């Protein structure tokens, strides 16, 4: 669910998830996908496409189990779809931390309606 | 949809919706409901309970028709669920504008794990 995603982003990046990523670029936060503005935006683009493949469950509301061992997100879920969901969330949290170096505050509250259309997932 | 909701909030409050309300208190933004911190937070609490009473239409993705006539939000929508959805969004936009006087910047991006569980709607 969005709860576990938010905890993951806070654990990996150390940043408030909705502040730094609630409306970043054309893909982070609300209002679907668009042409990525930068590397951080592409993390959210990939993450949204990760959600679109979850054909057997529901990413926004389905809670899953994960652990924080050796400063690493570990998805211990036995259910295959929840496990696939947890790995989507873990990937974007790692991706967002890995691209903090090119984070641009000018994209933090980006006017998404004027974004160029995105390619199909 | 979030498009209409965001535009309603801007027209009523004069504030940008994601920057000022994308994460406020315990109820504004994603991550569900919680014990509200103030009157602004309670607007989003009531708003989410309003969404729960809807009759099948998707509050996030479904578009509806409304007009800004004589500085008033008018829900001309005729579909019963989309009309109620429009009325939910108009209510929170008015609520946030009515309570701007106690808008506390410290509750912006309020850490959402912080919050106590909310009462049932
Ligand atoms: C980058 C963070 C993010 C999403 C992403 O991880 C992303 N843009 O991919 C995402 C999101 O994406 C899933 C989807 O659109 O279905 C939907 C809604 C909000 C979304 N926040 C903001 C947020 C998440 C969790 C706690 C607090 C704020
Ligand atoms: C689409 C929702 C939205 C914003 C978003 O949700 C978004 N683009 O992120 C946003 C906005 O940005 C959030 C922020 O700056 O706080 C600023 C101002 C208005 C904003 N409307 C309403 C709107 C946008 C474009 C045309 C007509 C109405
Ligand atoms: C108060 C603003 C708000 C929501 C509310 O109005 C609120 N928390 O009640 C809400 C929201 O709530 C509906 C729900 O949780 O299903 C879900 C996701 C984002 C939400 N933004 C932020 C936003 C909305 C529209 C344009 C730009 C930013």
């Amino acid at each position: 669910s969005l709860f576990e995603l938010g905890k993951m982003i806070l654990q990996e990046t150390g940043k408030n998830p909705a502040k730094s990523y609630g409306a970043y670029g054309c893909n982070c936060g609300v209002l679907g996908r668009g042409k990525p503005k930068d590397a951080t935006d592409r993390c959210c683009y990939v993450h949204k496409c990760c959600y679109k493949k979850l054909t057997g469950c529901n990413p926004k509301k389905d809670r899953y189990s994960y652990s924080w061992k050796d400063k690493t997100i570990v998805c211990g879920e036995n259910n295959p779809c929840l496990k696939e969901l947890c790995e989507c969330d873990k990937a974007v949290a790692i991706c967002l931390r890995e691209n903090l170096g090119t984070y641009n505050k000018l994209y933090r509250y980006h006017l998404k309606p004027f974004c160029k259309k995105a390619d199909d997932c």
